[PDB]
């Protein structure tokens, strides 16, 4: 009784595991823009799909975040620092590395909770 | 006598916790193939890992997929594309990387439900 | 609910759901160290937040193992091979990173279990 979301023969973008709702790598859809651009374009669209199956922004667990260039890192930070329900940010690890679109400033994987 | 000199190798493979199946990194036994054939053998080995914990090929949550080679990533798509059920591919992410072993040329990182 | 530990406006280093634990990229408070170093730091740091939840070293589940510097594989299995219990080592993965500050060697991504109802 996996529920899945936006799915392909690729992918589901979300799937449901009782409680627990795991977000596949997320890249902005207009990948045209900023670091700050693209972050919040992923994170509004984590919002979304964590609004579709009865969760929300304070219910994130981890999120892996795979940037693309270095010189990004503040800009991102910017976003990011700004965002989370007071004392309500998931656990997050951050590093380096090579996208396979090399529009993409930034990826997103995520854990989270549903109540 | 005898004196034996070896590289031993000893793997987690996986470990479960009640319902959620957590896999090692996987990668292909004999990777001298190309990037249809080591994608093969990891989806093969996970049906087999699955299988031998009760659960299967449509039960899976989340692969991170580490690729050595940009491209190989046609032939990474081909043989995934075509490998799950209707319905219900996992969640997925997909990035450049180096990995341990320059013969590999795919890492998969799963975790899976087990129903 | 989630109960969070270590928590500022960017980050838990620490997110428990119900039995699970999550925790976050830990890397070495003093990166001036050889990987050996490093990697007991964070370890160690591992160590402490597990047990402030009620789990163990023998509990953990995956941990994904971003590793700076190919030459350090090694000396990051050496200490790996030395630190857990026989036969409860957690799943792992590990490839060569690119991580934010150029003194780290490693980093370390882990979920874990809290099961029983122990005591540290």
């Amino acid at each position: 009784h996996i529920e899945r979301f936006e799915v392909v023969k690729r992918r589901a973008e979300m799937a449901l595991h009782g409680n627990t709702v795991y977000i596949g790598g997320q890249v902005a859809d207009d990948p045209s823009g900023d670091i700050q651009d693209q972050t919040r374009q992923i994170l509004e669209n984590i919002d979304r799909l964590l609004q579709s199956v009865g969760s929300d922004r304070g219910q994130v667990l981890s999120v892996r975040i795979l940037l693309a260039h270095r010189e990004d890192y503040a800009g991102l930070n910017q976003v990011w620092d700004q965002w989370f329900p007071e004392g309500r940010a998931p656990t997050r690890a951050c590093s380096l590395a090579e996208l396979i679109d090399p529009r993409w400033r930034v990826e997103m994987i995520v854990v989270a909770a549903r109540e």
